[PDB]
């Protein structure tokens, strides 16, 4: 009985949606995604959304839409999963990346503010693990320099700065794919206050059509999120609350756990938030623990237990070290050779835990 480090929370409510849908005959992008878009803006307090695809979709459209491209530098963390990092380069423009913090894996102003050229079209931080990044620095910065700043806010979805959630303001990327906090398998969306960018991103998003009877106005992609699976989404995002909080419960455990053991959890930010945990990631440092990193992962998949990797650096992966061969970014590369991510979803039960809990003793000594 394998267990996974992540399994999808799908019940009677994701099948009756689905069946809704089928019965109706408007299996494609509908009335469900405009209700979708609709839930977002009331759950977050921003006033437009756009469904897409995917959250790597809503990057692309995001800063097609800002008119990234030849010439323009776009930073962004290396720590981060490597789909920003490629739509940046395949709109042409130039990735610049910066360190993180070395115990929350966040982007910080420091690091942000001394890449600033007069290139910089765009700046992306990444709320990391479901935790928040530092915005008020962050927007004080593009506010400064006129620099657009678009969240990624993948693992975000029920994340809260300083008593806002993520995405009230500003523009913010969310994430529906199997593993997240809210799932329809593959899915995104865009939350923005801007209501021109709005407009272009519906028209990127959907062959480059718009009111000029629809016609393309200027070319763009197929990137439509269909009603299926927007009715999944909007099945989970009715049960958001008690996921988020199952999940939280199960961080606090391993909290507990962790005390009596030398694998080192993430730290907390230190302003105040409100944590969707989307991972619970540990630090596996060879020479605190008496294990590597990967010799762990193996460990844990043979008693059966699956991890996972969130993430390889960027700029470690073979594309990238080519490019960027001269590119060093130490916090980044400490802990991207000592992270995983242990089993944490909203189904897990405690057999399933000290499952993992006795695993990790026996793997400590
Ligand atoms: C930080 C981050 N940004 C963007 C993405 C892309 O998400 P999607 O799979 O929805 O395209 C991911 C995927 N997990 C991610 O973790």
């Amino acid at each position: 009985d394998f267990l996974p480090f992540s399994r999808p929370a799908m019940g009677a409510e994701e099948l009756a949606a689905v069946k809704t849908v089928l019965d109706s005959g408007w299996i494609t992008t509908g009335p469900k995604n405009q209700e979708l878009e609709a839930a977002f803006c009331r759950l977050t307090g921003n006033q437009y959304a756009v469904a897409v695809s995917s959250a790597t979709a809503g990057m692309h459209i995001a800063l097609m839409a800002l008119g990234i491209g030849e010439g323009d530098e776009v930073i962004t963390p290396s720590m981060t999963w490597v789909s920003t990092l490629n739509m940046i380069v395949l709109l042409g423009a130039n990735p610049v990346m910066v360190d993180v913090d070395r115990d929350t894996l966040m982007v910080t102003p420091e690091h942000i503010e001394a890449a600033i050229t007069p290139q910089t079209k765009a700046i992306i931080p990444v709320h990391y693990a479901g935790a928040p990044a530092d915005l008020d620095a962050i927007y004080a910065l593009g506010e400064r320099y006129g620099i657009p700043v678009i969240e990624d806010a993948a693992h975000a979805t029920g994340t809260s700065y300083k008593g806002r959630h993520i995405g009230a303001r500003g523009t913010a990327i969310f994430s529906f794919h199997a593993i997240k906090n809210i799932t329809c398998a593959e899915g995104g969306i865009v939350v923005t206050d801007n209501p021109q960018f709005a407009d272009k991103l519906r028209s990127l998003k959907f062959h480059g059509l718009g009111v000029d009877q629809a016609e393309v106005l200027a070319p763009g992609y197929k990137y439509n999120l269909p009603d299926l699976n927007a009715a999944i989404a909007l099945a989970q995002l009715q049960k958001l609350d008690a996921l988020n909080a199952r999940r939280a419960a199960i961080a606090a455990q391993y909290h507990q756990a962790m005390a009596d053991l030398p694998f080192q959890p993430l730290s907390l930010p230190s302003w105040e938030h409100i944590h969707a945990w989307h991972l619970f990631i540990i630090r596996v440092d060879e020479a605190r623990c008496g294990i590597t990193r990967d010799a762990l992962m193996a460990s844990l998949k043979t008693k059966g237990i699956g991890t996972g990797l969130h993430f390889r650096a960027a700029h470690t992966q073979k594309y990238y070290r080519e490019r960027f061969p001269t590119l060093t970014l130490p916090d980044t590369e400490w802990n991207s050779e000592r992270i995983c991510s242990l089993p944490l979803f909203p189904d897990m039960t405690e057999s399933d835990f000290d499952r993992v809990i006795t695993a990790l003793h026996q793997i400590a000594g």
